[PDB]
C-alpha cells in the first residue's frame, strides 16, 4: 500500500507585452516598346500583338505581363499618355479602343509590379504567471 | 478546526521562440484629362477648375483626390513633365505657375495611392516557464 | 535538524492565439531638369553630368540619387520613355549611350523610392499552462 | 468416670513482611486506511462508515475498536494530526466535521490498546505468634 | 497458696502460599494546536509563548504539560515528526532550535501519559503453624 | 526415673485479608530521522541499511531497536503513516516491498518501549490462629 | 462345850509373768470427686456446697466425712497437692481459702480413716502362793 | 495304827489389777510405674499386665501386692486421682474402665500396707488371796 | 518350855483368764510446699536445701522431718508422683537424682508419721488356788 499526499494546482493565463517589426518594399518596373504601323490599323480593334514589341535593350517579347492587382500599367500614345479607356491589355495584344491614329509613331507602355517583405525583429515579452496550490 | 499544509509556488516569466509574417502592396494609379484653353488664362498663377477636366471613358470630373502622405501625383504639360514648382493641386484646380500657354495643349495629370495589409501566419511559439516549491 | 517535505512540480508550454498587424506605405518621387547640348554630347555615350542638371522649383543640381533595390527611375528624352538601353544612371551622370539629338532636347529625370513602417496593435493571447504535481 | 486436666491456650496474631511485585506492559497500534472521496462528503455529516476502509494490509475492515478507558485514537487529515473537533469515531463509522477538498486525500486512523498482566515473585515471610497457657 | 502447673509452649512461623494480582493500565493523550506566525521568528529561541495555541475543540490554553517522567511529547511540524533537537517543551513555550520557517507552517502538539491502578483479588493462603509443648 | 505429663496442642491456619498496590508506569519513545535517495531503491525491497539514518539531534545511530512484544513503531513516508504492509524493521533496515519516488522523501521512524514498576505498601494482616489443647 | 482348836493362816500375794498381744490395723481411705466452675466462685468464701460432688464411681454424695483425731485428708486442686492453708473442711462443704480460680477445674477430695483391734493371745502365767500357819 | 488330826482349809479368788502397754505402727508404701501406650486400648478392659511397669528403682516388677484388708490402693491417670471406677487391681493388672489417652501417659500407682505389734511392759499386780482353817 | 503343834501347807498357782484390749491409732500427716528455680541445678546434687521450703499456710521451715520407721514421705514434681530413685530425705535437702527439670515447677513433699495408744480395759480373772494341809 503506498501513500501519497494528494496536492492539485492551477495556472493563470500570461499576458504578452510590446512588438516590433520592420517592412521592405521592392518596386520594379518593366519597359516595352512599340512600332505600330498601318499594316493593323482596321478601324477598330486595333491591337499590337505580344510579339511586336522590343524590350529594355533590344529583345522581342513574346508575351505581356497583364497588371495583377498588386500592380499598374500605362499606355504611352505619341509619348502622351492615354486613360485607361483605349487602353486593354491583355497576356496577347493591347486594345486600342478602335482605328484612329497615323503612320508609325513611337507607342510606349510602362508596366509595373510591387513586392513586400517583413519580419518580426523585437520580440514580445511573456509576463509570469501565478501558481495557486490547492491542498 | 480544519488544518491544511500551507504549501507555495512561483513560476518563471516564459520567452517567444521566432516567427514570421506575410505583407502585400496594393498600388493604385488613377488618370485624369486636361483641354485647357485662352478662355480661363490669367497669366502669371494660372487656375483650372477641378469641373474643366475628364476621366478614364470621358466620364465627367467634380473634385481631385489631393495627394497625403501616402501617395504621388504628376502634372503633365503636353506630355512632357513639370516640376512641383509649376504644379499645386488642391481639391478645387492646379495652380499653374506658367502664365503663358498655347490654344488648347493636351495636359495630364497622373494621381496614384499605395495601400498595404499584413498578418501573421505562423505563430510564435512559448517556452515552457519554470516552477519552483517553496514548503 | 530541519525537515520539509520534498514536491516538485513541472509546467507545460503555454500556445499563442491570434495577432494583428497593420501597414503603411510611403512613396517619394523626385523630379531633376535638364537641357542637353552639343557640347557634352559626343557622338555617343554623352555623359552629362551631375552638375548641368536643374532640380525641382530651380534650385541647382549637386549629384543624383542612383536607384537602389528599393525604387525606380525613368529616362526621358523629348518626353518619350526609352528602355535601359539609354538608361545607366550613376551618381555623376546619365549614360545616354548613343548621341543622336538635336540643339536643347528637353530631358528630365524622375526618381522615385519606396518606403513603410509596421506596428503590431492587437496582441497575442497566450494559452494558459497545466501544472501536475509529483509527490 | 473419666478426668482430665483442663488447660486453655490462646494465641497471638502473625505480623507480615511483605514481597515483591514483578509487572509487564502489553502495547497494541491498530493502523486502518481510508480514502475520503466527495462520495459521502456533506458539508458537516462528512462521515465514512465501517466499509470504505482498508487494512494494514489491504483487507476490507468489518467495524471499528471504539477506544475504551484503556486506549487512544488519532485523526488524520492528508497526514496531519487532528484534534478532537474532527473525531467523533464510533463502531460504525468516524463522524469528521465538515470536510472540504479534492477527491480522496490520505487520511489514516491509528487505533492503540494496552494491558498489562503481573505476579507476585517473592512471598511475604509471616512472623511466629505467641502462645501463652493458661492453667 | 495457688500453686498451679507450669507449662510453656512455642509457635513455628508460618507459610504463605500462592497470591495474584490484576493491574489496568490508563493512557491519555492531549492535542495542542499552533498558529505560526512571523512574531516566533527571531532567530533566537523561536518560540509561540502559552497563550497563543488552540486546544483540542476551540477554547485557547494557558500553559503547557511539560512530560514528566511517565509520558512522551512529539513535535509536529507540518506534518513531518522532528526529534529532541528542536523539542525543549517547557510549561511557558516550545523551545525550537532556530528560526528559519515559513508564514503559515501547520503545527500542533501531541502530549500523552499513563497511569495503572492494581488491586489483590486472590488473598494468599497462610499454613498453619506447630505448637510444641514444653512441661 | 523422670516423668512429666503429656501434652499435645494443635494450631489452625490463619487466613489473611486484602492488600494495597502501588503501580507506575514508564513509557519511552524513541525517533531516529532518515533522508532515504535513489542509492538502493530497486523498486523492490528497498531497505534503508543500518546507518543510512540520524538520530535525536543529529548522532548517527549504529542499528535499530527491533519492537520487541512490549512496544510498537510506525514508519512515516512523506509525513504519512503506513500500515504493517509495508514495515517489517529488523536490526539492519526496514521491508519496503517498493517505494517510488524523488531523493530525500523525509521518512521518519518512531519506536516506543513500555516499563513498569510496583511495590507492596500495605501488607495484609493475619488474623489470629486458634490453639486446642489435647491432655 | 464343842472344843475346836484356834489355827490361823495368811497367804502371800503371787506374781504375773508376761504376756504376748497381737494388734491389727484397718485404714479406709475415702475418695471424692469435684467438678467447680464459675456459678460458684465468689470472693473468699468459694465453697463447694455438700452435695455438689460425686462419689466412687457414679453415686453423688450428701455431707463430708470431717476428718476426726484419727485421720487426714488431703486437697487436690489440678492435681497438685496444696496445704491445709487453703484447706477448711467441715461438714456442709470446705472453706477454699479465697476465691482466685479459672474455668472449671478437676478437684478432688481423699479423706483416710484408721481403726485398730488387738486380742490377748497367752495369757500371764501366775506364780503360787505362800502358806503359813499360825498356832 | 497312824492317828493325825483332820483339817481342812480353801482359798479366795485373788483379784488382779491394772497395767500397762505400748503399741507401735509400721506403714510401708509402694510406688509402680507405668507409661500406658494405644497397644492395649479397645474401648474397655484396658489392663496393663503385671509385667509392664518399672517399679521403684527401673526394676522391672512381676505381680501387684493387692491390699487385702489392711491396705490402700491409689490409681493415678495423668496425675489426677481416680475413684473405683477406673479402679480394681488383681494380682495381673488394672481395671481401667475404657481408657483414652496418648500414648505414654504417666500414670503411677501407689499401694501401702499397715502392720503393728505391742509388748506388755507393766505387770498386773496380784492381790494376797484369803485362807480359811476348817478344823 | 512351849509346846505347839506342827503344820505344814502348801498352795497351788493359780490360773488366769479373760482380758480385752482398747487400741487407737493417731495419723499425721506434714505438707511443705516448694518453688525450685534454675538458680542452683548443678545437674547431678540439684536439691532443695532445709529453709527453702514453704510449709502449710507459708510459715517458712526450718528443716525437714526424715522419714523414721514409722512413716512414709512422698515427692511430688508437677503433680506426677515419683519413686525411690529421686527420693531420699535428710535433715537438710532432698535427693533429687539428676538436674534435668524446668523453671519454677512446683515441687511438694507431703510428710506422714503414725503413733497409737493403747490400755488394758477388763482385767484379767484369776482362778482360785488350792491349798493342802500336811499335818
Amino acid at each position: 500500500p503506498v501513500i501519497k499526499p494528494v496536492i492539485v494546482a492551477v495556472s493563470s493565463a500570461p499576458v504578452s507585452t510590446g512588438g516590433v517589426i520592420a517592412t521592405t518594399v521592392s518596386p520594379t518596373v518593366a519597359r516595352f516598346y512599340a512600332a505600330i504601323t498601318a499594316a493593323m490599323i482596321a478601324g477598330g480593334v486595333t491591337t499590337i500583338p505580344a510579339a511586336s514589341f522590343l524590350d529594355d535593350a533590344d529583345a522581342p517579347v513574346a508575351a505581356l505581363p497583364v497588371p495583377a492587382a498588386n500592380g499598374y500599367y500605362n499606355v504611352y500614345i505619341n509619348g502622351i499618355l492615354q486613360q485607361g479607356g483605349l487602353s486593354t491589355l491583355t497576356a496577347v495584344s493591347l486594345a486600342l479602343a478602335s482605328g484612329d491614329f497615323v503612320e508609325g509613331t513611337p507607342v510606349l507602355l510602362e508596366v509595373g509590379t510591387f513586392g513586400g517583405d517583413s519580419t518580426l525583429t523585437t520580440q514580445p515579452t511573456i509576463s509570469a504567471p501565478t501558481i495557486t496550490i490547492i491542498s
